[PDB]
């Protein structure tokens, strides 16, 4: 008989900027780069242009990953509304979706929560976010010594402003009460976005500048956080794929 093969999917809620197009070869590889092991199949589906997988075909799929979107997540384009609808069916079929970003905002607004621009303004830069170490079991994603604080890459102006119900926030910081959350056993969402890098931040930064979105000051505040430091990728990778793959028992 047939191995069991292990398929993942990846919505992309953004379109390849032209750094990550001439650096990595679009948003895929970035992704698959992140969260992939060798062996597996990962299927893209570029949500924000509206390509869907069929709703038969999402059984085949072992977890999803929805990518980060300069587009808001409380907007009713019919691609949103669609990747709702669909985000709702694999929730209901308690397959794994990993939230990242956009993608963050897109769960919570399917199970009811609010998003919105955030009551403490965008952040573009190398953050911190406070681990909720009470909500996270020993030996589960984040490993076996839980880490008090992680960095990451943050790149957005919105924010969860109303929490599902059915939510466990897993990590805060001091602007944002829901920097990393889960929903049961197959939810779990991420506000920063792990698969950046200083490169493709810094690229983000130097074409909001120019075209005047943000003032000299602020980009040079942003890259700073990064002149020196980066971002804990390798932490991120284990947690996430940890997570996606059911590597470890479940928090």
């Amino acid at each position: 008989h047939m191995v069991e093969q292990k398929r993942y999917a990846l919505f992309l809620a953004t379109l390849d900027s032209e750094f990550v197009k001439k650096t990595y070869g679009g948003y895929h590889n970035v992704f698959v780069t992140t969260f992939g092991d060798e062996g597996e199949h990962w299927d893209s589906f570029r949500v924000v242009s509206g390509e869907f997988p069929d709703e038969k075909d999402l059984e085949k799929y072992d977890g999803f990953v929805i990518s980060g979107s300069s587009h808001d997540a409380f907007e009713n384009d019919d691609w949103i509304l669609k990747l709702c609808d669909i985000v709702k069916k694999i929730d209901e079929m308690k397959k794994k979706i990993l939230g990242i970003c956009f993608g963050h905002q897109i769960i919570a607004r399917v199970r009811g929560g609010t998003v919105g621009r955030a009551k403490k303004g965008p952040e573009l830069k190398l953050g911190d976010i406070t681990i909720v170490k009470d909500a996270i079991t020993p030996g589960s994603y984040f490993g076996n010594e839980i880490p008090d604080s992680i960095a990451i890459i943050k790149c957005h102006q919105d924010e969860v402003l109303v929490l599902p119900e059915t939510a466990k926030v897993l990590a805060y910081s001091k602007n944002y009460e829901v920097e990393m959350y889960s929903i049961e056993d197959h939810l779990f969402c991420i506000q920063g976005n792990p698969e950046y890098n200083k490169e493709i931040l810094f690229e983000i930064v130097d074409r909001v500048l120019a075209l005047g979105y943000v003032k000299q000051e602020f980009a040079d505040a942003a890259k700073a956080t990064m002149e020196n430091r980066g971002a804990d990728r390798k932490l991120w990778e284990t947690i996430c794929k940890n997570f996606l793959k059911g590597r470890v028992p479940t928090n």
